């Protein structure tokens, strides 16, 4: 009834750090408890998350919660299904099949083409970034193909910020070449917020320009700095602000200090910290049933080495893998179910637009119902 | 006066291994002798490419050659510049910039777009297979945004052994739809051998049709196929057969025997293998250079471990991936030089054309100088 | 009873005299036995055949079975009618009547003369070989002069296989210089797949060419290359393999142990062996009905020798001929029945077409009724 | 010192024996007279050509002289190159090469495609009989299909003699609608006789029509019936009648009686019979040579039984076909010397087209040079 886990966590992570903690100490069973060995790190670092992954393994952890980028996902998936090591995650999911994965990002291919086809879009613009993986960009790319459609894919990921003045600039003259007026932002936070900075100064967010940022988090940047100008503009939002449980979780996570929970004072919490309260959860919830399944997984520090030469697995890990793929819950997410995969099911997306009163959501999106009009 | 390297091959890749030996006796001795260890393994497993990683280290190998997969490139560039260890290897280069690597494969985004520009085309396919990444395609697209053409990228990776007929000739249906005659193929040799016997049983390489062949090895498929059909057939080549050193080592190297040199009985080499053969001259060369200038290179000790705390590399790292960056050798692909980066630069591809006599070049194509026709 | 016959299988027939040995152990019974004497030999040579034709008559055997072309078939059919002893034979029918001889290979020319002007022909060309006949090409000048036909027969029997690759292209190139779209391929099974590889290797099997193959074997051969082109295909089967006896046989004949029985672990069966499980059924058959009809057939080892001078014959073959063509049977090739001369009459000729989803029987073809559409 | 020979000979060749013994009456030499035996049968029987051959095999004969047909050279060929017995014929050149065969009829499809080419043929009709085998046919086809010729090959062989009126004029009206006013007529003497008859009796030889027999014998028929048709008839011709040594052979000829010389009291002779005559000429020069190089070719004994398995071959029948081939001396159908195959080579054939007058040689035709006007 002592359960080491695992926690990678990127060096300048605070608010999905404090909403682990909040969900550890919210979830607390008197039963048991999670014991987290956090490692700060940076994950664009392939060779430093093979060592807090073996330091782990070495240590005797079950599961790893932990993050990871297009750089350093294929070394997390391979260590994973080799030595049988169930890894949760909040980051991308992996293209394919990976098994002891588990994926609780949905994915955002089926929306953002659901969204495209009921905004009546024939031709427009894909900025992205290759910081999180070209399965969007294919997807995008495949469905213009079958559809018919002018899709212009630019990428701006590979490009400094002391020259971004004179590159972005040419980048949106020749945008203006073709009178492009529809544009999809699939890049990271910094990058749309440099995205939309620079589009207020080009001037480019008058009316008559559409913009979609696509991410989950639609709420958590800058939506007052191109607010108003009257231009276009939809997102997607995974959490529901508006949800009895995500409003009383977020009045105590405004009550908290910001002292001992950085990042924890204000009234918006990031996908990815929403993500980490969810799979405390789901770990809890997993455990809890691996108990009343009356299941011995007892291990400790005896496992071995990371680089055993046969690298031998565990009997116990796929049965941890059964019993983390086999639940139910609700969160800041919403309904979370997961496939034999790794990734969540009947989850669903709750899709806004901006105005100049506010953000307001037009609608929601599911897997068995396509988008849908309030 | 031996110095022990590394060697990472797959499972499968004989003829790599027949020209590394080849190279090997016949760079054998000048002032000294190289001594290989070669650990054949799967090259798209992060976890089997670290264990051989951590294991020829712990060996103490000066340098490393092997293959890495778009899977598995990360885990090596890490390792290598966290330790100080040389990697050469003839796989497709990295994107970006990665010390202590040497990548012997030119380049062929540029090769490729002055192709276009000459063949002056407008709405040409793009048959791209996720294995060697997707930059070439993302500069087609930046391309194709900057001179206003029309792309149509279609993934042909992710396909099984069990409907790739069905799937081969829907989409070249779909491409009859849209009536789309000029098709470029970004695929290594089985793929493209795939779609030109896919394409050869639909009919669809008669006069009218055009198709260019994505890879540096041109000649390497079985072109003879398509030979007669009457469309165009244009490509890149690395090696020039006509050339006095191509010459004599495929006279020297068609006489040997496929017991113990598989691969190694047949008038044409891929250019994987030729850049083995030329990876092994400019091992040598670096170390001979090395030698001459007498510089101490011998460990003073054991190398260590792969996962030590903190990853101390030794200080002859930088000068054996000076030495061997610094190097200037003529070889079967042609002149050899590396820029700082460890990439390659003052090369030469030779675009050939596929006539009903056979293929004949038709021009090279240069860093400094675009394409030039003869 | 014991009843001996004679063979004479060509040296390289292993799918006929398999049929033959599966025709024998199924229709053998207790009421009688078949002992034969195969022998090898090339069938070309008019001096093998009649040294083995020899050989048979001096041991005493009743009836004759084997093969001939057309350099061996007159020197059998006048031995056979001077002897007055049977010969039954699937190979081509004489042109002529000829005593004695039993042909189970059904005519041809009427059943292409239909097809032809059921697709209302005027210009096409006909690609024969010497090797094969030239009654049908007899046939069919006839009947252009008839009828105003463009008529371009070629003969393609005289090209060695040693360069048999370039001829085929330059008599294409001359066939699309005098603008021939429609090609009638009479020819054996061998030279229609080396036809059919040179088409689909210039690219000439695509929409707007027609080919017919005028053989029997529609199916024989590997159609699968040309199937998806998209050229018409049209073609004759005298096997039809949805009938219920034709699906019994196939039954058991693809699981018949193919090194016991050489090729014969298929489910495609040529319509050479089809006939030759049908000629020993149809000698099966008159060999019983004689014995039902109280004749005295004992013959002893009188025969002395096949050049007796004079050559008297025995008088008990008139009634083994008798017997031979008074046989009403179904087969693998459907209904059998001999007329006086003993070429087969009340046959049926299923016409087919290649479709993309496999041939299709579209009609049949008689002597009594034209050429007839379902 | 005698050599024994064979001789074949059809049941009505009266004068070709005749001539075949006054050859060798007139070439008997004191150092050797030949012992023919002569066979009569019927030729188109295989059966008794074959008896025959082996009866003169058995009787130890070295080299056959004799007729063959259609039915029966297959058969002929294969017993002469099995036995390697030297046969020498005057009937049609074999369709191809055979070994141990010396055909002495000249070719006649160089000459008549010479004449059409010179004659500005491109349109006419082929009416044809499948007796000297389909070479002719072929060659004239192959001609028409490189020279762009509108040919109408009617075949008439099979047509019986009876039922050879409705359908004669329904032809020959079909040919005046057409304007198919030249023919060529490729048929024995017997039936171009019959088709010249008739001819004469619908009066279809007004002015325009233009007749080619495509025989040797020219004179050998009737053509004063058409003499004064005013209709071009033109033909071929192997035995020039203004020769010193032809003059001198038709009057000791016609000084014969046809007592004991049957058809022998005419002026006019059969090319068959001057070339059994050329024949027997060669048979003795090559016999003179053999036994003037001192060479016994004689055999102690009898040859044996030709369906001895396996065959009996011998050096001195090679050795014979050797003497054969290197014979050149003149005669009366010209020149005389075979090839390395056995063909007649360094022939000239003269060609007459039918005048008020009579005939009169037009021109000749040789290998070296093309057709010749005089
Ligand atoms: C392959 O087979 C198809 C059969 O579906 C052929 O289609 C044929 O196309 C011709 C076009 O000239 C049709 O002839 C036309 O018939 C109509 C109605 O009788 C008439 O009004 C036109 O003037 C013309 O004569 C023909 O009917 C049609 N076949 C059938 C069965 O309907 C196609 O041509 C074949 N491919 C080749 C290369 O021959
Ligand atoms: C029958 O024999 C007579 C006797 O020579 C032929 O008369 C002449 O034949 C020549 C060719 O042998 C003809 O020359 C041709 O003339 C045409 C123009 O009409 C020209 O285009 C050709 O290139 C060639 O030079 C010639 O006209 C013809 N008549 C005369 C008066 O000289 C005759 O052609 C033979 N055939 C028939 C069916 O009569
Ligand atoms: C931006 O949003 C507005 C309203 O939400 C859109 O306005 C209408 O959109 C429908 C949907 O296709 C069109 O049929 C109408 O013609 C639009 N009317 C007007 C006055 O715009 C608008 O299309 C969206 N996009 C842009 C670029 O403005
Ligand atoms: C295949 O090659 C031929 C000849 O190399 C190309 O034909 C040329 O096409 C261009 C179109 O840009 C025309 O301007 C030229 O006149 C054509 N002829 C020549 C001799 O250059 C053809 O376009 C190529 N591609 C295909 C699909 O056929
Ligand atoms: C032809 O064969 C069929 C099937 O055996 C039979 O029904 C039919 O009567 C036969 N025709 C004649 C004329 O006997």
């Amino acid at each position: 009834n002592s359960i080491q886990i695992g926690g990678l966590f990127p060096r300048g992570a605070d608010q999905e750090y404090s909403a682990f903690r909040v969900g550890m100490v919210q979830f607390s069973t008197s039963e048991f408890r999670l014991t987290p060995h956090i490692d700060n790190l940076e994950v664009a670092n392939s060779f430093a998350v093979t060592n807090a992954f073996c330091s782990q393994f070495s240590r005797g952890v079950y599961a790893i919660f932990g993050f990871y980028d297009k750089k350093s996902v294929n070394t997390i998936t391979s260590f994973c299904g080799t030595l049988h090591v169930s890894f949760i995650t909040p980051s991308f999911p992996t293209d394919g099949t990976h098994p002891f994965v588990i994926q609780m990002r949905p994915d955002l291919k089926g929306a953002l083409l659901s969204l495209i086809e009921y905004y009546q879009w024939d031709k427009f613009a894909y900025l992205y970034d290759s910081d999180r993986g070209l399965s969007t960009l294919q997807a995008v790319l495949d469905s213009a193909a079958e559809k018919k459609w002018q899709v212009t894919a630019i990428n701006v990921g590979n490009i400094n910020n002391d020259k971004k003045d004179e590159t972005y600039r040419s980048l949106f003259q020749d945008l203006e070449l073709k009178k492009e007026r529809r544009v999809i932002l699939d890049c990271e936070r910094d990058k749309v917020n440099d995205i939309v900075d620079q589009v207020i100064t080009i001037g480019k967010h008058v009316k008559g320009y559409h913009y979609i940022i696509a991410n989950l988090g639609f709420t958590d940047g800058d939506l007052l700095k191109i607010q108003f100008g009257g231009a276009n503009v939809s997102g997607f939002q995974i959490v529901d602000y508006d949800d009895s449980l995500v409003s009383k979780f977020i009045e105590r996570w405004s009550t908290l200090e910001e002292k001992e929970y950085p990042g924890a004072h204000t009234a918006t919490i990031k996908y990815t910290s929403a993500l980490t309260y969810d799979a405390v959860q789901v770990m809890t919830e997993a455990f809890r049933n691996l108990r009343k399944q009356r299941i011995e997984i007892s291990r400790r520090g005896n496992a071995g080495d990371c680089l055993a030469n046969p690298a031998v697995p565990w009997g116990q890990g796929v049965e941890i893998e059964r019993a983390l793929k086999q639940v139910q819950v609700e969160g800041l997410s919403g309904n979370i179910k997961f496939d034999q995969n790794g990734k969540r099911i009947n989850y669903t997306i709750n899709i806004m637009e901006l105005k100049t009163n506010g953000p307001r959501k037009i609608g929601y999106w599911s897997e068995v119902d396509k988008m849908v009009v309030t």
